[PDB]
């Protein structure tokens, strides 16, 4: 099936995407600051 | 996102407004002198 295949593609978009935001972040506070 | 390229677009313009106060309080300083 796909639902385990799909719950499996879910986890690691989820993680790439904390990543992108604790990168973001990151950057946004060290140019304002 | 609007945030890390304004505070960029930001400092980018307050560098040039302290230069541009630089060669302007100077240009004062000596005419009068």
């Amino acid at each position: 099936l796909a639902g385990l295949d799909t719950a499996i593609i879910l986890i690691a978009f989820i993680i790439t995407a904390s990543v992108l935001a604790y990168v973001a972040i990151n950057m946004g506070l060290f140019v304002t600051q």
